[PDB]
């Protein structure tokens, strides 16, 4: 099987320095918490708010070592009335044999209210 | 092997309300034509077109018993000029044995008009 | 073990048949460069930045022989300041057995720029 890890994070203000740093916390999270290997990650999707201007959320998997190969492409979040502003959301498709209630998806900064 | 099914629908008024009830019957055709497990789903893509902000479309996967464990996220669909407006689109990631050909991929209300040859 | 392909190419012009043409010939060259076969494609995703407005990229497909069945979808490039513009890119899901460092990724047009090493 290969399965689906979800990831969410909001910056602060819009920097490339804040996306960057942020983007990178929560795939090193993702990381650990999943014991994810770069080779058994088929791709990954990134997705920023509308509001989040200064770089891609995918340039921050190249400063992972030994990702230099997990295909990457970030994509537009929905605007949604009364949703989180400047957040961050992955969804990173892994090969694994875990149970899919047994994934640990990691929401972090203020998407910890999920 | 790994095979993704797709699906389409639209919505006459961007309200929560309707767009959670019309993707929980988008859904509901394509877990039973394609007789899908909540278990053998990779992950699912929602996108709706620029003109829908009232709820994110993936809220009514919950609302399907045995699905609040399958993976998420929400995109934009692209505005081109002519598309189909107020359209919530889906890929579902799926282990299936179906052959890509027998794959029942399903389109709904005005989104019937999206990919005849898929009907 | 199944993997995704990537690949990206610039339009002159928004128009319907620059972006049909510049989008096949895209994916010409990864089925060319990676062997693929369409019964082999779990699915397609294809997004264009927030300046091209004339067709969707999908409707490429079209012209592809074998390839009514690829499940594909796209989506719109997040608006990055400075980002390249009028880009087409594709993150093509594939069933395969070639190593990850081992898939040919594909940038064309202006787009070579985007990864000078995939
Ligand atoms: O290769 C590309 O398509 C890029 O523009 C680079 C990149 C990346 O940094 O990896 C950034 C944004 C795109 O959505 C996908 C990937
Ligand atoms: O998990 C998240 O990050 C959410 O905000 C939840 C949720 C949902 O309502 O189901 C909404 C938007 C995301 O694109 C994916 C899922
Ligand atoms: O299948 C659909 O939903 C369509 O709108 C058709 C189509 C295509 O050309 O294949 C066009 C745009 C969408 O992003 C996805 C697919």
């Amino acid at each position: 099987m290969i399965r689906g890890i979800r990831g969410a994070t909001t910056v602060e203000r819009d920097t490339e320095e804040e996306i960057l740093q942020k983007t990178k916390q929560l795939l090193e999270k993702i990381i650990e918490e999943n014991h994810t290997k770069p080779e058994d990650v088929v791709q990954m999707l990134l997705s920023a708010t509308p509001d989040l201007h200064a770089v891609f959320p995918a340039k921050a998997v190249r400063e992972l070592s030994g990702w230099q190969y997990v295909p990457v492409t970030c994509m537009q979040e929905m605007d949604v009335t009364g949703g989180l502003k400047k957040c961050i959301r992955v969804m990173m498709t892994v090969q694994t044999d875990v149970p899919q209630d047994q994934i640990r998806h990691v929401y972090l900064e203020k998407a910890v209210v999920l």
